[PDB]
């Protein structure tokens, strides 16, 4: 079959179609017009965007396709080097770091993180309880305060003390500015032009801020006992080679986990809360479960595992707006996709996750409605229909960490407050390689239930 491709602009090809602040949303509109697959070309790129479970199920076969670094991820390598996210599967440090850090995400490790996650969630609850009547909540801002602090405490035993700052943490400011530069570089066809020197200086300045914090984390540990993510990074030896991670890689892993370990979870919590105030029937049902299960002043690990409906609300927020909205793959050998599209070895594919999650063949005709009930029987969902955490061996290492923290936090919010969408907030999705509802604000009225 002849592959569909959107509008071309001479030698620029499809590049001007992504001349927007919201490229993922622009690609979803192209997908709606062209269907399950389209070719996308730009000066130094050729990729194919996949939107149907039918084709994605084939692309998710590990024997035929491996993780590829998209131009977006290639730009993030300047920040996260060969850390777990921005490394090729064949690079020595991928398997080495994967095997050394995987034990940090075990059930035993999770049970150990719980108390520190509760520490940060209590801080969020107390901030909101202490607001004056007129005051509102800047939701993404406060979700970022919680998620960054959780990964800092659980993973590195370092307190960012984000709730003791009225503006975002300086690490957040530099990170956002750096990731925005990396997303913009995709539309910058002539990067060596002297006119780009100012962006290059700023990019370098933001990377320094991030690295100064990594240095403080490292210094804190050697002066400080602990068996966390940082412990495994410094002392773990690869079972295959018998050697530990080098100093250069350890630094890349810290930056990686500080970014990956919070941005996506912050976006999820903000989206989940957005959908809850927009669907009051669902809020009531989730708040009912929170009150029924969280019978103690603080949630226990066991209680979080019983919050079924809260988990369904989180999956349904990840269905509509997967906060890491795309992942890239490459053909390991010459193959034919869906028995219609021949691919040569090395040919790139892009999985457009928000489109996959809108496939009417899988979900029904009500794809745009927020219905947690879709995840009541998770066995009924076909394989590779729901992919918020990626695929195969390169899937999210922090999936369980993220869902445990988001479940715990959302349930404590629903137990302690009643929420009001006082401005009738219109959804505005900001893209910075990840998604978030920009400008999302609420008013929270305390149910006056104490903590512990
Ligand atoms: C709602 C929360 C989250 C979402 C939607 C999420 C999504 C992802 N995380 C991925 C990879 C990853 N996620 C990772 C650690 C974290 N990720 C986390 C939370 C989330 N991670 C937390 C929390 C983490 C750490 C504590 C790392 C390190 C990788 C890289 C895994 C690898 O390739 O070995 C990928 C695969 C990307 C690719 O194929 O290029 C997706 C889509
Ligand atoms: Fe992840």
């Amino acid at each position: 079959k002849e592959m569909p491709q959107p509008k071309t602009f001479g030698e620029l090809k499809n590049l001007p179609l992504l001349n927007t602040d919201k490229p993922v949303q622009a690609l979803m509109k192209i997908a709606d017009e062209l269907g399950e697959i389209f070719k996308f070309e730009a000066p130094g790129l050729v990729t194919r965007y996949l939107s149907s479970q039918r084709l994605i199920k084939e692309a998710c076969d590990g024997s035929r396709f491996d993780k590829n670094l998209s131009q977006a991820l290639k730009f993030v390598r300047d920040i996260a080097g060969d850390g777990l996210v921005t490394s090729w599967t064949h690079e020595k440090n991928w398997k080495k770091a994967h095997n050394i850090l995987l034990p940090s995400f075990s059930q035993q490790a999770m049970k150990g993180y719980h108390a520190m996650m509760v520490d940060i969630a209590v801080q969020l609850v107390q901030k909101w309880e202490r607001l004056n009547a007129d005051e509102h909540i800047e939701v993404p801002g406060d979700m970022t305060r919680l998620t960054l602090d959780t990964i800092g405490l659980c993973g590195f035993n370092y307190r960012f003390n984000s709730f003791y700052r009225d503006q975002p943490h300086p690490f957040i400011t530099s990170m956002v500015r750096a990731l925005d530069e990396a997303m913009n570089k995709q539309q910058r066809a002539n990067p060596d032009d002297p006119a780009c020197d100012e962006n290059k200086r700023q990019f370098q300045e933001d990377i320094k801020v991030m690295n100064d914090l990594v240095d403080k984390i490292i210094a804190d540990r050697k002066a400080s006992q602990s068996d966390d993510l940082l412990t495994h990074m410094l002392n773990g030896k690869d079972p295959e080679t018998g050697e530990p991670l080098d100093d250069e890689n350890i630094r890349y892993q810290i930056i990686t986990f500080l970014i990956a370990g919070h941005v996506t979870t912050s976006g999820l919590l903000s989206f989940a809360l957005y959908f809850l105030v927009k669907n009051p029937y669902v809020l009531q049902k989730a708040a009912e479960e929170a009150a029924r299960v969280l019978v103690d002043p603080v949630p226990s690990y066991k209680q979080v595992k019983q919050l079924k409906y809260v988990g369904m609300v989180l999956n349904e927020a990840l269905r509509l707006w997967p906060t890491a909205p795309a992942f890239s793959l490459y053909a390991k050998e010459d193959t034919v996709l869906g028995g219609e599209y021949p691919l040569e070895k090395g040919d790139e594919l892009m999985v457009l996750i928000p489109q996959l999650h809108r496939d009417k063949t899988i979900w029904g005709d009500d794809v745009e409605e927020f219905r947690p009930e879709r995840f009541e029987n998770p066995s009924a969902i076909p394989q590779h229909a729901f992919k918020p955490f990626g695929n195969g061996q390169r899937a999210c290492i922090g999936q369980q960490f993220a869902l445990h923290e988001a479940t715990l936090v959302l349930s404590m919010m629903l137990k302690h407050f009643d929420f009001e969408d006082h401005t009738n907030y219109e959804l505005d999705i900001k893209e910075t390689l990840t998604l978030k509802p920009e400008g999302f604000v609420v008013k929270a009225k305390s149910k006056k239930i104490p903590l512990g």
